[PDB]
């Protein structure tokens, strides 16, 4: 039903619009990594997320390092798998090439362009695939000048060669964080996003009020990735915090997914130790992440 509604994604005055024109905001879940818990991506466990959660996107967060797809490509075929279901359960899906340790997307430019290339290739005649080509540059020799928009430069024209026009989400400096200095220097395709990435254990207004700046220049922002927990995952649940977020998205119509479906024992999973990896969680088996996360796509 979501796809077939909104069908074509596309950004019209930097907010993201359905076929129609009209604005758009999609909510849903991250996996964890897929070299570590591959198991909770699945058709099932999809279907679940999208008739109990209300889920509209899911992104499969493809690590490049830490045992991910550098180290062993096979889990390309778990990423093919999480694009196929979701165009079986007709909702949105975001292709994640999940750079973190290794913080410079260029490190692995070659592979992601031939990566993009594959995926598009297959993928690139339906409306479901949303591209993610960085998820997290950082470091502070890591820029947008001089390492990211030039590798979005040379990653984008493989997609689009591909896929003239589905959504690219592009990471920003210190973490997905740095929206300011990408907004203030724009990448010319038009169905591009930027991402911002939060984590509500950080005292966010004035994150807030930058993501605010970046709208204002006509930047698009896709919130990627999110947790309800401190930076690093875990060290507790901050709920009050991630509410004021929550809103604020609602009110800026930013689109999102939470980080992180797995039952790891960290405050930021999802899911209990016990969950079934193909769905059907009760409330016991919901973290108190999960619960509260549940209930803010349930709502929406």
């Amino acid at each position: 039903s979501v796809v077939e509604e909104h069908g074509q994604l596309s950004i019209s005055n930097g907010e993201l619009v359905n076929e129609r024109g009209e604005q758009v905001q999609l909510k849903g879940m991250s996996s964890h990594g897929l070299q570590w818990y591959g198991q909770f991506v699945n058709y099932e466990s999809m279907k679940w997320l999208r008739d109990d959660w209300g889920i509209n996107v899911f992104r499969a967060a493809m690590y490049t390092s830490s045992g991910g797809y550098i180290d062993d490509p096979s889990v390309k075929e778990k990423v093919k798998e999480a694009v196929e279901a979701a165009i079986d359960l007709d909702i949105y899906v975001i292709i994640d090439w999940h750079i973190l340790s290794d913080n410079d997307p260029n490190i692995y430019k070659e592979e992601a362009k031939d990566f993009f290339d594959e995926m598009s290739e297959l993928y690139g005649d339906y409306p479901n695939v949303i591209y993610e080509i960085a998820n997290e540059p950082n470091g502070s020799d890591v820029t947008w000048g001089n390492q990211i928009k030039p590798y979005a430069e040379e990653v984008i024209p493989i997609i689009r060669n591909n896929d003239p026009n589905n959504i690219i989400i592009v990471g920003t400096g210190t973490w997905s964080q740095d929206v300011h200095h990408a907004a203030d220097n724009q990448l010319a395709d038009p169905n591009v996003m930027y991402a911002f990435h939060f984590y509500a254990g950080t005292h966010g207004q004035n994150l807030r009020d930058q993501v605010d700046y970046a709208l204002d220049q006509g930047a698009a922002i896709f919130v990627s990735e999110w947790g309800t927990s401190a930076a690093t995952g875990d060290g507790g649940v901050f709920l009050d915090e991630a509410q004021v977020w929550i809103d604020f998205m609602d009110e800026r119509n930013l689109s999102w997914a939470n980080w992180s479906l797995t039952h790891k024992d960290e405050s930021s999973a999802a899911l209990m130790p016990g969950a079934n990896p193909t769905g059907g969680w009760t409330e016991a088996e919901l973290s108190p992440s999960g619960t509260f996360v549940r209930e803010k796509i349930r709502e929406s």
